[PDB]
């Protein structure tokens, strides 16, 4: 339930959001994990504020591979990954 967890659990998708291919399984899984574990609005908006510093802190980050996660891999994210992410309007 902090950025350490949520950066853990997303690492496989580093390459992808970075214009390699993917997503993996690897990334899939560790969104997914992180979908089951955020299951109260607190929760949501903690991991919503840890991902947008974390697409902040990446470099070269690839905007369109970055947002696409949450379709591609077939998790609820209930916002757009990217590093301008509106946490406060979630549900
Ligand atoms: C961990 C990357 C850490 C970047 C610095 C974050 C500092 C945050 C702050 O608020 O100051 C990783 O390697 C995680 C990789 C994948 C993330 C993919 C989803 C977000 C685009
Ligand atoms: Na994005
Ligand atoms: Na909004
Ligand atoms: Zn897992
Ligand atoms: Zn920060
Ligand atoms: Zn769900």
């Amino acid at each position: 339930l902090n950025c350490g967890q949520v950066d853990s659990k997303m690492k496989p998708c580093l390459t992808y959001v970075q214009g390699g291919p993917g997503p993996s399984g690897e990334c899939c899984n560790g969104v997914r994990d992180l979908h089951n574990q955020a299951q109260s609005s607190g929760d949501r908006q903690t991991v919503c504020n840890c991902l947008k510093g974390i697409a902040r802190g990446i470099h070269n980050l690839n905007l369109n591979n970055a947002a696409s996660i949450p379709s591609k891999c077939n998790v609820n994210v209930p916002y757009t990954i990217s590093p301008d992410i509106d946490c406060s309007r979630i549900y």
